C-alpha cells in the first residue's frame, strides 16, 4: 500500500470555494498593496509660502496643515467647515475589508475537518464492496439527515449577507468627493493669520481603485445567486445513484420529495475524487 | 503499519481554545506592527519658530520641546503642569499586553503534554477490542478522578482574571487624553525665555485603535462565559457512553450525580478524533 | 512498485501550452519590472524657476506642475487644454494585462485536473493486457463523446479574442502622442500668474517597450491559427491506432468522418507519456 | 519498528529547566533589542548654540560635547567634575550578562548526554521483562552512586550565585542618577571659552527597563529555591517503586537513610516519558 | 532495486553542451550585473553652472542636459547636430543579447525530453540479454533513421547564425564613438541662450567590457566549427560495436558508408553512461 | 537494521575540542561585529573650523585630516612626527586573528576523518564477540602503533606556540595608545598654513574589548597546560580494559611502560561513544 | 542493503586539491569583498576649492578631477602628463584573477567524473572475491594505461604555468607609484584655468591588501613542486599490493621500471576510502 499511502492526501475543497476566494479576498490585497507603493513614493502634501517665511515656518506650515486637514471659506464660522479625513483614512478600510470578507472560509474547516473526511473514507471503502444488507439499510438512516445541507447553506448565504457594508461605504465614497484644493488657515502671529492653499496628489489613484473592487465585488456576488437556485432545486441527479445500478424502491419517492439530503452534498466528493476509486471505468461499461 | 505511521500525528489542541488564541492573541500583534509602521513614515513633531532663530536653535527647540514633552499655562507655577507621557508611551503597553495574555496558552501543553496522549492511546487501542472485565472496572476508577477537570476549569477562568488589567488601562485613556496642542517653554538665554506652541500628529490614529481592541477583548470575554456554564451544567450527554451500548448499572448513577468526571474531557476528545477509529460506522450502524 | 512509486507522476501540460504561456505572460512582467526599476532612480520631473522665487516655492511649483499634467497655449481658454495622463498612468495597464492573459491558464486545471488523469490511468494500466472484448467495445462508446474536444477549442479560441484589448489600445499610443515639452501655467499671487516650462525625462523608453510588445504579441495569435487548423483537419494520424496493431472495420469510418472525436484529444498525452509504457519497443519491432 | 524507529527522539530536558531557561535568559534579549530599536530611531544630543556660530562650528560642538561626556560646576577646578558613562554604556552590560546567564545550561548538556540516555534506555527496555534476579541486584549497586544527585545540585546552585553580579549593578543604578541636564564647556578660542547646556533623550526609557528587570530576575532567584528544599527533603514517593510490586526488604532502609541516591533523579525522567512504556496502564489496574 | 531506484536519474545532457552554455550565457549576465553596480554608485552627470544661476535652474540645467543629450557646434543648424545615444542604452541591450542566446537550449530540452530517455531504457536492459534476434533485427530497423542527426545538427548550427548579430553591434561600437565632452546649448530665458559644458563619467569601463565580450563570443564560435567536421567524418568508432562483439556483416557497409545515422548519436550518450551498466568491465576482460 | 541506520552518525569530536572552538574562535567574532555596528553610526572625526572657511573647505580639511592622521608640535619638524595608524587598523587584526587561531581545527579533520572511523566501526563490531585469540594478539600489535598519540598530541601544542602573536600585539597596544586629540597641520594657501585640534570619537570603546579579549585568551591558554599532564601522565586507567575483564599478562606491564600507546587515545573515544553497544551494563553487572 | 545505499556516496576529490583550493581562490574573493565593503564607506576624493567658487562650481570641479584622473606639473605639455588609472582600476583585476585561478578545478570533473567512479566500483567489488584469474590478468591489461596519469599530471602543470599571469602584475604595482597627491588642472573659463589640489582617501589599504596576496600565492606554488616530484619518484610503495599478498613475479619488475602506471594513481584513492572495505582489518592482521 506505500502508492495509496503516498497519495493518501484526499481534496476536501470545492473548485467553486477555491474560485470565489480567489475572486473576492486576494485581489484586493494586491490592489492595497500597489496603492500603498505607489503612495510612499512621493511626499505627501505641496503647497506654497510667502516670501517672508523661513524654512522651518514654511515646514511647520507644511506639517500643521497636513495634520488638521479642514477647509476654510470667507465670511463662514469654523464650525461649518467641510473636512477631508477619509481621504487620508481609505486604505486601512480595505485592509479591513479583506480580512472580514476572509472570516467564512476559515471559519468553515473548524467544523468540516474530520466528519466529512470519515464519511468519506468509509465511503470509498465501501465502493469495494459493492463491485462482487448493510449497505442498502445505511442509505435510509443517511439518507434523512439534513446537517451538511444546513451548513452549506449557511456558509454561501453569510457571504453574500456581509457584502452589503464594503459595497455601501465604497459607493458612498465615488461620487461625494470630488474636491483636490482647498485654503488651509494657519492661526498664529508670534512675532491678521495668514492664509495658504494646499493640494493633495494622492487622489487621482484612489479613486479608479474604488471603482474597479465595486464591480469586481459585485459580480461574484450575482454568481452565487445563480448557482445556489439551480443545485438545490433544477438539477435532478446524483452521482452515487448512477454509478451504482442497485438502489431499492424505497429511496424513489423519498429523493424527489426534499432536496435538503445529507446524499447531495456527499454526491459531489465522491465525484470530485473519482480518481481513488479503481473499479469507475469498469463498472460503467457494465451498463 | 505505514499509513497508521504516516499519520501518527494525533490532535491534541480543541478547536475552540484556537479560535479563543486567534481572537485574543494573533489580532493586536498585527495593530501594533500597522500604527509602528505608520508611525515610522513621518517626523515626530511639527511646530513654530521665531525669525531671530537660526537653524541649529531651532533643532534645539523641536528637540527640547519633544523631550520635555510638558505644558504650561499664564499665571501658574511649574508644580502644576500637566503630562502627557501616554502619547508616547502607548505601544509598548499593547506590546507587554499581548505576551502576558499569551502566557497561559503555553502554561496548558507543559502539563497537559503527556498523560493525555498517553490515556487517548490507550483508549483508542481499547475500542479495538470491544468491537467483538478490564475496561468495566477501568471506568470505576477512572471515573472517580478529577485531575483533568480541577485543571481544564482553572485554564479558562485565569483568561477571565487578567482581562480586567487591559481593559481598565484603556478605558481611562480613552476618554481622558483629548489634548493636541500645547504651549512650550523652553528656558534658556545664552546670547525672559521665549515660549513656542507645537503639534503632535501621533494621536489622531491611537485613539481609533485603542477603541477597536475594546469592543474586540471584550466579546472574547463574554462567549467563554457562557460555554463554560453549558459544558458544565446543561450538556446530560457522553460520546463514548453513546457508541458502546454496554455500561454498568453502578455506574449509570455516578455520572449524573457529579459532573467533575475526568471520563466528562475525556469524551470531547475522542470526539474530535473520531477519525482514527475504524469502527465508528460499523457499530453505529448496529443499534 | 518503490520504482513506480517514485516516479508516480504524470505529465499533463502539452508543451505547447508551456511555449505559449512563457511567450506571452512571462515576458510583459520582466519588461515591466525593468521598466519600474529604471523609472525608480530619478526625479520625476524636470524644469525652470524665475530669479524671485526661494526654495520652497520651487518646490511648490515642481510638484504642482508635475500633479497637474495639464498643458497651455496662448489665446485659448482651459477647456481645450489637452492633457498627457496616460504617460503617468502607462505601467499599471500592463501590470493587469498579464493577468486578464494569463486567466485561461488558471482556468483549465480547473476542468481538466481528474478526468483526464484517472482515463490515463486507466488506458495506460490496460495497456498491458493487450500484449498478450472489453476494450473492442470501449471504442464504440468512448470514439462518440465530443466533451474534451469541445473544451479544448474553447481554450484557445479565447486566447485570440482576449488579444484585441492590449493590441488595440497600444498600437494607439505609439503613433498619437509624441511631446515631451509642455508650458505649465500654475495661476496664484498671494503676495498676472507666472509660467514655467517642464520636460519629463520618463518617455524615451516607454516608446520603444511598448513597440516591442506589439510585435511579440502578435507572433504569438499567428502561430496559434496556423496549429489549430492542422491538427483538426490535415492530420489523420492516430497515435494508438498505429501501436495497436488491432481495430475492427467499425471504428473505420467513424474516424474519417468527423475529426471532434475524443480519442483524438487522448492520443496526444499517450505519445507525450510513452515513457511509462514498457511494451512500445517490443511491440513496435514485431510489425 | 516502524514507529517506534520514527519516535525514537527521547525527551532529556525537564520542564523546570525550561521554564528557567524562558524566564531568565530569553526575555532580556527581546528587551535589548527594542532598546536598540528605539536608541536607533533618533540624534543622540540636542543643545544649544550660541548665535555667532556656523553650521561646522555648531556640528564639532555638538560631537565633541557628546564625546567628553563630562559636567561643569562653577569655581570647582576639572578634577572633581562628575561624570554620565554608563547611561552610554548601558546596552552591553546586558547583553553580556544574557550570555554569562545561559552558560550554565550549556554546561550541563555536555556532561548528562550520553550515559542518562543509555541508561533510560536500559530501564525501558528492561520494563518488558517485569511484565511477566538481574533487576533485584541492580538497584543494589545502583542506589549507592550519588553521582547525579552531586551533579543535579550543582547546576542550580551555580545559578543562585551568578544572580548577584546583575542585580547589585542595575540595583545601584536605578537610584543614583537622575541628572538629565549638564553645562558642557568646550575649551577652544582659534579666531574665554564658550559654554552650551545639553540634553540626553535617552534616559527616560532606560530608566524604566531596568526596573523591570530587577522584579523579573528576582522572582526566579526565589522560585528555585522552594522546589529544592521539597524535592530533596519532604517528598518521600518515587514513582518506580510504585509501578513496580516487586520490592525487596533489604532496599527499604536505604531509601528514605539518605536523599542523595541515583535512582531519585531517574525517577522523574521515568515519569515524564512514561508515553514510551506501553504496559502503564494495564500494570497499574492489576493492584 | 532500492540502489538503482536512489539512482535512477540518467544524465541526458553532453558535457560539450555546458562547456557552451557557461561560455556563452553565463558570463555576461555576471559582467552585466557588475556594470549596473559600478554604474549605480555615482551621480550620471557632473558638470559647470554660470555664477548667476541659483540652485534649482543649476538643478533644471543637468537634468535637461542629461535627457536631450545632444551635441552642439558653432555656424551649424540643429538638424546636423551628432548625437551620443547609445551610451544610455548600451546595457539594456546587452541584457538582451545575453537573454536571447538562450532559446536553443529550451528547445532541445522541449523536443528530446522523452523520446530519449524512452528509448535508451531498452538498450541499457537489454545488455543482460546479450551476456550469455530480436536485438540483431533491432539494428537494421534503428540504424537507418537520421530524425536525431538532423536534430542535433540543427541546434548547432543555429547557435552560429544568431550569433552574428551580439558581434555586428558590439563591432560597430567600439571603434566608431570616443566623444566624452560636448556642449549642451539649452534655450530658455524666462527673465541669447546660454552654453555649457558636460562630462560623462560612465564611458572609460563600458569600453573595456565591450572589448572582452568580442574576444569571448567569438573563440566559442570556433570551437564549435572544428569539433561538428571531427564527430561526424573523421571519428570512424562506436562504443557500442566495440562492446558487443557480434554484428553480421550487413551492418558493416552501412555504418561506413553514410554518417548521418541515429546509431552514431546513442553511440556517445551510452559512452557517457558506463556507469550504469555493470557487465562493461567483464565483457571487455573477455577479448 | 532500520534503527542502526537511522542513528548510523558516529561522534568525531571530544567535548574538549568543542570547548576549546567556543573559547577560542567564536566570540572574537561577536566582539568584531558589534565594533564594527557601533563604529558604522557615527561620523568619522570631529573638529574645528575658522570663521572665514566656507563648507567645502570644511570639508576638505575634514577628509584631509583624517587620512593623514598625523600629529604635529611646535618646533618640531616633520620627521618626528607620531603617528595613530593603530586606532584606523584595528579590526582586521582580530578579523585575521580568527582565522589564523582556527585553522588547526580544520586541519586535524582532514588527517583524522576516516582512519578513526574505520577502526572505531571495527572494534564496535569486535565487542559484541567478546560478548559469548584474533583481539587476543589484535591488541599486541596495535598496541605498539604510536600514531595517533603522535598527532594528538601535535594538534594542541600548537595552538599554545600559536598564541604568543596575538597577546604580544594586544599587550602592547593597550599601554601605549592613550592619545586622544591632536593639531592637525593642513598645508595649502591657494588664495602660512592654519592649524586645526580634531578629536577621534572611536577610541574609549576599541579600549575595552582589547582588554577583554587578553584575559578570555589567556585563561584558555593556561586550561590546555594542566589537562595534557594530567592525561598522558597521571591517569592510570583504561577503559577497554576494565570493561573485558580477559588480558593477558603479555599486555600487563606494556601498558604504563610507556603511555604514548595507540589505546590509550581509543579509549576516550570508546567512553563517549557507549551509547552504541547494547552489552555494556549486561556485562558490567556480571563482575 | 540500506545501510549501504544510504551511505552510497563515494569520495571523489582527494584532501590535497581541497587544500590548494581553498588556499588559492576563496581567499582572495574575501580580501576583495573587505575591500569592497571599506571602499564603499567613504567618499571617493578630497579635494581643495577657492573662495570664489559657488556650490554647484565645487560639485563639478571634484567630479571632473575624479573623472579624467590625470596629473599636471610645471612648464610640461599635456602630453606627458602621468597618469594614475589602476589606483581605481584594481579590484575588478582580483576579481577576474579569482575565476581564471578557479577554471581548472572545474575543468578536472567534466573529465573524471564518470571512469574513476566506474572502476573504483568494480575494484570495490572485487575485494570481496579475494577475501576466500580474472583479476590476475586484469593487472597486467590495466597496469599498461597511462590515460589518469597523463592527465593528473596536467592538471597540476597548468595551475603552475597560469600563476605568472597574477604575481607580474601586483609585484609591478607594489614598488612602482607610490603617489597620492597631484595637482588636478581643469580648464574652462564661461564667466587663465584655475589649479586645485586633490587628495586620493583609497590607496593605503589597497598597498597592504597587494602585499599578503603575493606572499600567500608564492607559498602555494612551492608546495605544489615539492609534492610532484616525492610523489612520483621517490615514493616506491602501493596500497593494493601490500594488502593482496599475491603478486605474480611479472608483476614485479614492471612496477620499479616506470612509474607512469594507471596502477598508481588508484592506489592513492583506494586508501583515502578504506572505509568501505570491510575485510581490512581481517585480513591485515593476517600477515
Amino acid at each position: 500500500g506505500a502508492l495509496a499511502a503516498l497519495l493518501l492526501q484526499l481534496k476536501l475543497e470545492l473548485p467553486f470555494d477555491r474560485v470565489v476566494t480567489i475572486g473576492t479576498v486576494l485581489v484586493p490585497i494586491l490592489l492595497v498593496t500597489l496603492v500603498f507603493t505607489k503612495n510612499f513614493a512621493e511626499e505627501p502634501i505641496y503647497c506654497y509660502t510667502p516670501h517672508n517665511f523661513t524654512r522651518d515656518q514654511a515646514l511647520y506650515a507644511r506639517g500643521y496643515c497636513w495634520t488638521e486637514l479642514r477647509d476654510a471659506l470667507p465670511g463662514v464660522d469654523a464650525s461649518l467647515w467641510p473636512s477631508l479625513f477619509e481621504h487620508k483614512f481609505l486604505p486601512y478600510a480595505l485592509l479591513a475589508f479583506a480580512a472580514i470578507m476572509y472570516v467564512p472560509a476559515l471559519g468553515w474547516e473548524f467544523l468540516a475537518s474530520t466528519r466529512l473526511t470519515s464519511e468519506l473514507n468509509f465511503l470509498l471503502q465501501e465502493i469495494d464492496n459493492c463491485y462482487h444488507n448493510l449497505f442498502e439499510k445505511y442509505l435510509e438512516r443517511r439518507g434523512r439527515s439534513n446537517f451538511l445541507a444546513k451548513l452549506y447553506l449557511a456558509r454561501h448565504v453569510l457571504i453574500l449577507l456581509l457584502s452589503a457594508v464594503p459595497i455601501s461605504y465604497l459607493c458612498t465614497y465615488y461620487a461625494t468627493q470630488k474636491q483636490n484644493e482647498f485654503t488651509c488657515a494657519l492661526g498664529a502671529s508670534p512675532d491678521p493669520a495668514v492664509r495658504v492653499s494646499c493640494k493633495l496628489p494622492s487622489v487621482q489613484l484612489q479613486r479608479i481603485i474604488a471603482g474597479v473592487d465595486i464591480v469586481l465585488l459585485c459580480v461574484m456576488n450575482l454568481i452565487i445567486l445563480v448557482n445556489l437556485i439551480h443545485l438545490f432545486i433544477f438539477r435532478k441527479s446524483n452521482f452515487i445513484f448512477d454509478k451504482l445500478h442497485k438502489v431499492g424502491i424505497k429511496t424513489r419517492r423519498q429523493w424527489r420529495r426534499s432536496q435538503f439530503c445529507d446524499i447531495n452534498i456527499l454526491a459531489m466528493f465522491c465525484n470530485e475524487n473519482r480518481d481513488h476509486i479503481k473499479s469507475l471505468n469498469r463498472l460503467d461499461f457494465i451498463t
